[PDB]
């Protein structure tokens, strides 16, 4: 409620220029239930979008904690985090999956993953929660299930035009699924994903996605007997190198050595 | 009638009304809300959405494809400009005369297709003074600065860029404003290099590198690779020339023809 106050005063806006005066003071002073309808109305007058209001929640709290401890690469703190969330099924499964990256003994069980994938498969419309769960747990989902879920995600996710985060994420996960489809020679799956990815990249900058897609689509061309695909992959590696993206550069260069 | 949407999202995740009920909202109060028979506080709605692991910004994106008055204004101008349709842009400016900052922006954009209409420096002064008054730069302020930059003198533009860079808000789940600030910072860096304000250039280079730290944003990184290379060259670093050529190759490899041609024409001109 008082988040409204600071944002209002932050733009040097008065109550009198924004209902009545005393009415708006209430809520800012906590003397009334405001409906979200009237809240969006006030934020719109202040020229603040709701996407922006949220930026300035259980799942976000967890992510912030994971991010902090994972940046420190501190296994002990992450195991403590795992304990604190052990009673939350999907969340703890995700923590184990993430923790596995820097502690190979930690892994979600087959049954934990199965409970997660059954949930994702049951959702009618994917949001940030489902997208992030799939992304962080992908290493422990077999490919056939991963493609199934990726297909559901792409064909039934929502995103804001004012905030295309979900769209960007779905694009990245679609490309990730694509490079595996090509690894396992599911070229019918690959064909499907290429058309979805091309569509998602339309009228967007997204140079990171285009760069990885240049590599993966080139990888696809090569296995389809098109030699020029090799050029595309080499070009993608140069982009990583030129931008000083060492992790991406050395990571994809290694995939190149293996598969090419 | 946000209730209909809450219901569809709830049923969509196979969640029961009972599991959402608690100390703050009963089952009856939730179902009455979903049916549009009653209304609940925003605090209580956010509580329900938190249980569904949906944030209110996601919730508003569904339910309705409508947008804020400002974002809708931008949408019209955006493709009116693409149409080169001077008719409606002149008409759009009419309904916003009572909106000082909005009209000033429309004039600034309208200028870049028919220069007879430009914001008066009196209008620009009111805008810049407003931007200087704000304590936290949001989408509104960032976009206003962006679309009016051509009519702001460099020195004020540099001070406004400093203010923006050091007082904008962004979350880890929404990098939108941060990406925009990075772009406008680069655009100010371009002017700093051309006017040889190398003290200002050095400042902006440090900020941009920090803004790009631990982020994707390969577009901003590609442009900055070129612009920073242009800065390095003007001060006697031949490596800056290679950086610019590298940036050109990126545009080319990614099939970004327009950006490739445009920057290539700048590379041929200023060498």
């Amino acid at each position: 409620g008082k988040t409204l106050r600071r944002l209002r005063q932050g733009k040097q806006v008065s109550i009198s220029s924004l209902l009545s005066k005393s009415q708006i003071s209430r809520f800012e002073r906590g003397e009334s239930e405001i409906s979200c309808s009237r809240l969006l109305n006030l934020l719109d007058k202040l020229n603040i979008t709701i996407d922006e209001f949220v930026s300035t929640t259980h799942f976000f709290t967890l992510l912030s904690r994971v991010r902090k401890y994972y940046a420190e690469k501190n296994v002990a703190k992450l195991l403590k985090l795992l304990e604190d969330y052990a009673h939350k099924d999907y969340e703890s499964t995700m923590i184990k999956a993430i923790l596995s990256s820097i502690e190979p003994t930690v892994e979600p069980s087959e049954e934990e993953v199965t409970r997660l994938t059954d949930y994702l498969f049951s959702v009618e419309q994917w949001g940030y929660y489902e997208i992030i769960l799939l992304g962080n747990c992908s290493r422990f989902i077999n490919y056939n299930t991963l493609f199934l879920l990726t297909k559901e995600m792409v064909t039934s996710f929502a995103y804001s035009e004012q905030n295309k985060t979900n769209k960007t994420l779905v694009t990245q996960l679609s490309i990730n699924c694509l490079i595996i489809s090509i690894d396992y020679s599911y070229f019918d799956h690959s064909h499907y994903l290429i058309e979805k990815i091309e569509f998602l990249l339309r009228d967007e900058l997204n140079f990171y996605e285009k760069t990885v897609f240049l590599y993966v689509h080139g990888y696809y061309k090569l296995k389809q007997g098109q030699v020029s695909g090799k050029d595309d992959m080499r070009q993608a590696l140069q982009i990583f190198k030129y931008l000083g993206e060492d992790a991406l550069y050395y990571s994809y260069k290694e995939h190149y050595r293996k598969e090419v």
